[PDB]
């Protein structure tokens, strides 16, 4: 009975990675076996390159940075596979959606080019995308000094984002972000446990194709 594959992706500071964290600790808490991963996943050589571009620390050329983002997903692939394949849940803060959309909002970037290193990747068995108005988001914080931080850039990522979401092939939920830690939890937490229930069903897909 495979686990299910989970992503959480959403606009800034809408809380992907406080609602990743508190959903894996609420499925173990439940007896499920659940796991988190992040992307990008800064341990690996390319994560470090990736987190040093991130900071500033280094430039990187666009195409090149796209391509290292896509590889750091695909070096996790195997292990992947294997977590679902013995039964344990994953949920993902951020996967391949954030590496198109970010990417896309660039100059001349087209979505088909920007999806394309990604076509194959596990399918989620669902896509969370966690919705809030700037004015809530500003509340949540200034922008900082990584790359991308930016209100004109991130408008530019939304787009692309909703361009995504016109993709039936993928089980997309939307999410109100905009309300409570607790409230936003228990929300993701019960579109989980229901996702959960059905990934033993079918076969693990593959992305974009
Ligand atoms: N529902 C919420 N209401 C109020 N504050 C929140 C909520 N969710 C998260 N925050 C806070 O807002 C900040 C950003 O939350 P976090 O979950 O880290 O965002 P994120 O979506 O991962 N942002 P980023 O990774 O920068 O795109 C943190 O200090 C959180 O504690
Ligand atoms: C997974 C992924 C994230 N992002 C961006 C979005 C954001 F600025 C950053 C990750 O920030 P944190 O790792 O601190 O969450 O990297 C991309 O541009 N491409 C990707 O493939
Ligand atoms: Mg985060
Ligand atoms: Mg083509």
């Amino acid at each position: 009975r495979r686990g299910a594959l989970i992503v959480l992706e959403g606009v800034d500071r809408a809380g992907k990675s406080t609602q990743s964290r508190k959903l894996v600790e609420a499925l173990c808490a439940a007896g499920h076996r659940a796991e988190l991963l992040r992307f990008p996943e800064r341990s690996t050589e390319i994560g470090k390159l990736l987190s040093s571009y991130l900071q500033k620390k280094s430039d990187v050329e666009d195409h090149s940075v796209h391509l290292l983002f896509s590889a750091n997903r695909w070096e996790q692939v195997p292990l992947i596979k294997e977590k679902l394949s013995q039964g344990v849940t994953l949920v993902v803060d951020r996967y391949a959606f954030s590496g198109v959309a970010f990417t896309g909002a660039k100059e001349n970037f087209s979505l088909d080019w920007c999806k394309q290193p990604d076509v194959g990747l596990p399918k989620p068995d669902l896509v969370l995308f966690l919705q809030l108005q700037l004015a809530d988001a500003a509340k949540r914080g200034a922008f900082g000094h990584e790359r991308y931080e930016n209100g004109a850039f991130q408008e530019r990522a939304l787009r692309c984002f909703h361009q995504l979401m016109k993709d039936t092939t993928l089980n997309w939920k939307m999410v109100d972000a905009s309300k409570s830690i607790e409230a936003v939890h228990e929300d993701i937490r019960v579109l989980s446990e229901d996702a959960i229930a059905t990934a033993t069903e079918k076969p693990l897909g593959e992305l974009w194709k």
